[PDB]
C-alpha cells in the first residue's frame, strides 16, 4: 500500500510505475508531458484537474514517445470543467507506441454548463490492444450523465494506427467517437446515448450495442464483413439509427437472417445484422442532406428493440 499524490504541471521523462495496492495521483497541472514506459499493476493511476482525493483554467495531457503503456490495473484520465467557463485549448492526446489495455482505461470529460467548450481528445497508439475495459463518459459537475448538445468529439485511431479490441469499449453521453483507424478482434462496443462514424476500411468482430439514443454511423464505403447491431429501435430513452453516407434508395430487410440492407443512388450496398422480429412495416427511412460525408440515409424502427 503506497500512495503517492504529486501536484502541478509535470514533464515526466522517467519511466511510470504503479506497484500493486498503490495509487499515483497526478493532478493540479495544466499541462502533463510523459515521455518514458508506462507499468501499472494492480493499482490506479490518475491523471486528472482535481485529486484523485476530493484550479487551473486549462488541462493538456500529452503521452508521446512513450514504447510500451501497459496497464494491468485502473487508469483514469479526468477533465471536469467545475467553477471555471473560460474557453481554453484543453487536450488530451494519447500517442505511446504500444497500448496493451489489460485492465480499465477511463476517460472523464464535461462539466460544461455554459459555453460549449470540450478538450481535444485523441486515442491514437501506434498498437492499442485493449483485452480490458476502455470507457469514455462525458459528466456533469456532479458526476452525472451529461445528455446535452455540446457533443465531446474522441478520435480512435489514426490512418497508420493499428487497433486491436478484444473485451469492451463503452462511451456514455454526448460523445461522437470517430474511428480513423483499422479496427479489429472479437469485442463489444457499447454506445450509451453516443454516436459512432466508423471512417476506415477495417472495422471488424465489433458487436455494436445501440443504448439510451446511441448511434452507428459509417461514411467509408460498404465492409466485407456484416457488423451486428443491437438495439435497433424506439423507446422513452430515445430513438436508436444507423445511418450511412450519401442518399437512399431503398432498404430490404431479412426476417429470416436478421440482416437489414442499405442502398445509396450511388449503387452502394451497406448489410448490417440487427436481428430477428423486426416487422418490415415498421423501419423509418430519411435522407439527412446538410454540412465528414454531407448527406447520411438513416435507418429507424418504430417500435421498441426486443432481444
Ligand atoms: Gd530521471
Ligand atoms: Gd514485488
Ligand atoms: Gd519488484
Ligand atoms: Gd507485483
Ligand atoms: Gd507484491
Ligand atoms: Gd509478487
Ligand atoms: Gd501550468
Ligand atoms: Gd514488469
Ligand atoms: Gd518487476
Ligand atoms: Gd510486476
Ligand atoms: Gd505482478
Ligand atoms: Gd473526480
Ligand atoms: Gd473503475
Ligand atoms: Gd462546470
Ligand atoms: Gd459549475
Ligand atoms: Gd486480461
Ligand atoms: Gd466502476
Ligand atoms: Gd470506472
Ligand atoms: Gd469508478
Ligand atoms: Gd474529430
Ligand atoms: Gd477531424
Ligand atoms: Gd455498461
Ligand atoms: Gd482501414
Ligand atoms: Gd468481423
Ligand atoms: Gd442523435
Ligand atoms: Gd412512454
Ligand atoms: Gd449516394
Ligand atoms: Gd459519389
Ligand atoms: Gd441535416
Ligand atoms: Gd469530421
Amino acid at each position: 500500500q503506497t500512495v503517492r499524490s504529486v501536484a502541478g504541471d509535470q514533464r515526466v521523462t522517467d519511466p511510470v510505475i504503479v506497484g500493486d495496492n498503490s495509487i499515483l495521483d497526478y493532478y493540479g497541472g495544466s499541462n502533463y508531458d510523459f515521455s518514458n514506459n508506462f507499468e501499472i499493476g494492480r493499482g490506479t493511476l490518475y491523471i486528472g484537474k482535481e485529486s484523485y482525493f476530493s484550479v487551473p483554467n486549462s488541462f493538456h495531457l500529452l503521452i508521446k514517445n512513450t514504447n510500451n503503456l501497459q496497464n494491468n490495473g485502473q487508469f483514469i484520465i479526468e477533465n471536469i470543467k467545475r467553477h471555471a467557463n473560460q474557453c481554453s485549448n484543453s487536450s488530451i492526446q494519447v500517442f505511446p507506441i504500444n497500448f496493451q489495455n489489460d485492465g480499465e482505461f477511463e476517460i472523464i470529460s464535461g462539466g460544461v454548463e455554459g459555453r460549449c467548450c470540450l478538450p481535444t481528445s485523441v486515442i491514437a497508439p501506434q498498437n492499442f490492444l485493449n483485452n480490458g475495459k476502455f470507457y469514455y463518459k462525458v459528466l456533469t459537475d456532479t458526476g452525472s450523465i451529461y445528455s446535452g448538445s455540446c457533443m465531446q468529439n474522441v478520435d480512435i485511431g489514426a490512418s497508420t494506427t493499428t487497433t486491436v479490441n478484444n473485451n469492451l469499449w463503452e462511451f456514455t453521453g454526448s460523445i461522437n467517437a470517430q474511428i480513423n483507424g483499422a479496427v479489429s478482434g472479437a469485442a463489444q462496443i457499447n454506445l450509451d446515448g453516443s454516436n459512432m462514424f466508423v471512417n476506415a476500411n477495417t472495422f471488424s468482430g465489433q458487436v455494436v450495442n445501440l443504448i439510451n439514443g446511441g448511434s452507428f454511423l459509417q461514411t467509408s464505403d460498404p465492409l466485407s464483413n456484416i457488423v451486428v447491431i443491437n438495439g435497433l429501435g424506439t423507446s422513452d430513452t430515445g430513438v436508436t439509427s444507423i445511418a450511412v453516407k450519401g442518399k437512399g434508395k431503398s432498404f430490404t430487410y431479412n426476417p429470416s437472417s436478421g440482416i437489414v440492407k442499405l442502398t445509396t443512388v450511388e449503387g452502394k450496398t451497406y448489410a448490417y445484422q440487427i436481428g430477428c422480429g423486426y416487422n418490415t412495416k415498421k423501419f423509418i427511412t430519411n435522407n439527412d442532406s446538410g454540412a465528414s460525408a454531407d448527406n447520411f440515409f438513416v435507418l429507424t424502427y418504430s417500435e421498441p428493440y426486443s432481444p
